[PDB]
DNA sequence: GAAGCTTC
DNA sequence: GAAGCTTC
């Protein structure tokens, strides 16, 4: 997730 | 070490 | 199997 805690996703 | 799920 | 990097 994120970044930080990417999207998800990406 | 945990923290981090939603896509292609 | 690859695709997403940054936080705590």
């Amino acid at each position: 997730t994120x970044p930080g805690v990417t999207x998800p996703g990406v």
